[PDB]
């Protein structure tokens, strides 16, 4: 013979209760997460930060167009921060995703290669970037 209660208390105890973790981070620190939502935040608005310094790494490679595994090269090495090599790969999908005038692809029977116009309108590519349309975090 074995039973199993249950009861409720939805009430704003355990709302308010979250007020109290803010000194229980100090003392125990165990899934103590809340406030830390705002890495979330800060890591999906670096939409324009790629695309800035995406531009900037192909200017200052003296060339608008990279092979394959040089760009792939270049951008998972900025990954030496808090993130994946997943992230990096998800931020060029996306871009291209909306820039097919920007961002082009050229394969050549000796290895791949991308080519993109650093003469091009950033500002205009911020907003339709911006857009979110489409883009759904990819």
């Amino acid at each position: 013979p074995a039973a199993s209660p249950s009861a409720l208390k939805g009430v704003s105890q355990a709302l308010l209760e979250r007020i109290r973790a803010k000194e229980v981070q100090k003392q125990l620190a165990r899934m103590t997460r809340c406030p830390e939502q705002e890495l979330r935040l800060q890591r999906l608005e670096r939409l324009p930060e790629l695309a800035r310094v995406l531009r900037n790494v192909f200017v200052s490679e003296r060339k608008p167009a990279l092979t394959m595994e040089v760009v792939c090269a270049r951008m998972v090495d900025s990954c030496q921060t808090a993130l994946s090599p997943g992230e990096m790969e998800k931020h060029l999908v996306l871009l291209a995703e909306l820039l097919p005038d920007w961002l082009s692809l050229h394969r050549i029977r000796t290895d791949t290669y991308v080519k993109l116009d650093k003469a091009v309108d950033l500002a205009g590519l911020t907003a339709r970037l911006a857009h979110h349309v489409h883009a759904e975090g990819l």
